[PDB]
């Protein structure tokens, strides 16, 4: 109940140089790029994104949604939306995460750090996704997918397509149809398309299961009809490899059916915290020019 004063800043479409085109599909397209805030004497990289190119004015309620909820949004672990630019098509201006995806990133260096980089990450998602809950948002698709890499040392998330903002008397989201990450979802919602802030914490286990498996598929082969009944059966995720008791434990606590009996973001972040000052002991893993980055161009308006 309390006024978004938040600020949309539209840019000239020419104050921006496309540059590249970093994946194209769902989303439509996205392009590396750099803006140049006239008679400003800075160079801000950015990520371009327009769904596709088909006029659909559906879509731009889609776009103009997401940009409204990234451009209430403001916190070291979530994307800032830069800017739109008011095009035919409609785009959206934000920081460019210069590592790509998360999973990508796992993947790609699997001689990824233990803990230090993968509990590290793990803390910086909670505090990400415990402001959305202060922000009273709900992410409804939380993933290693939607969590970029601006440094190897510093992660933020993503993809706010679904997102929803709580009333001020709204425990849950009743969802409407559609295609649904169905793997990554806690079983309410799989079942009652309640969405909420402890569905969330469900994929954040699910997250960080992904993580913690080098980038592996949440069950891999079954197909998602079958998974609604598998979890309800009793059946989850297996322990990773490199995983103590300690953290697998943490991961299934995110895995209960009573939704209140999942943890809840800020003693996420409390827990991954302790464990990241003494990461050997839970995870174990053999070996182990005038341009301006956006953090620090700080609102002209
Ligand atoms: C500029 O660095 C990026 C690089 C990439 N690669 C991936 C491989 C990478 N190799 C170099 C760096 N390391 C070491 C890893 C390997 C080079 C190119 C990607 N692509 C992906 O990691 C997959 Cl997705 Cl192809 C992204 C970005 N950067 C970026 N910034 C902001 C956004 Cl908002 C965004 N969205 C975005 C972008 C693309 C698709 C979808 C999405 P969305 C809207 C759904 O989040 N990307």
């Amino acid at each position: 109940e309390a006024p978004n004063q938040a600020l949309l800043r539209i840019l000239k479409e020419t104050e921006f140089k496309k540059i590249k085109v970093l994946g194209s599909g769902a989303f439509g397209t996205v392009y590396k790029g750099l803006w140049i805030p006239e008679g400003e004497k800075v160079k801000i990289p950015v990520a371009i994104k327009e769904l596709r190119e088909a006029t659909s004015p559906k879509a731009n309620k889609e776009i103009l949604d997401e940009a409204y909820v990234m451009a209430s949004v403001d916190n070291p672990h979530v994307c800032r939306l830069l800017g739109i630019c008011l095009t035919s098509t409609v785009q959206l201006i934000m920081q460019l995460m210069p590592f790509g995806s998360l999973l990508d990133y796992v993947r790609e260096h699997k001689d990824n750090i233990g803990s230090q980089y993968l509990l590290n990450w793990c803390v910086q998602i909670a505090k990400g996704m415990n402001y959305l809950e202060d922000r009273r948002l709900v992410h409804r698709d939380l993933a290693a997918r939607n969590v970029l890499v601006k440094t190897p040392q510093h992660v933020k998330i993503t993809d706010f397509g679904r997102a929803k903002l709580l009333g001020a008397e709204e425990k849950e989201y009743h969802a409407e149809g559609g295609k649904v990450p169905i793997k990554w979802m806690a079983l309410e919602s799989i079942l009652h398309r309640i969405y909420t802030h402890q569905s969330d914490v469900w994929s954040y286990g699910v997250t960080v299961w992904e993580l913690m498996t080098f980038g592996s598929k949440p069950y891999d082969g079954i197909p998602a009809s079958e998974i609604s009944s598998i979890l309800e059966k009793g059946e989850r995720l297996p322990q990773p490899p490199i995983c103590t008791i300690d953290v697998y434990m943490i991961m299934v606590k995110c895995w209960m059916i009573d939704a209140d009996s999942r943890p809840k973001f800020r003693e996420l972040i409390i827990e991954f915290s302790k464990m990241a000052r003494d990461p050997q002991r839970y995870l174990v893993i053999q070996g182990d020019d005038d341009v301006v980055d956006a953090d620090e161009y700080l609102i002209p308006q």
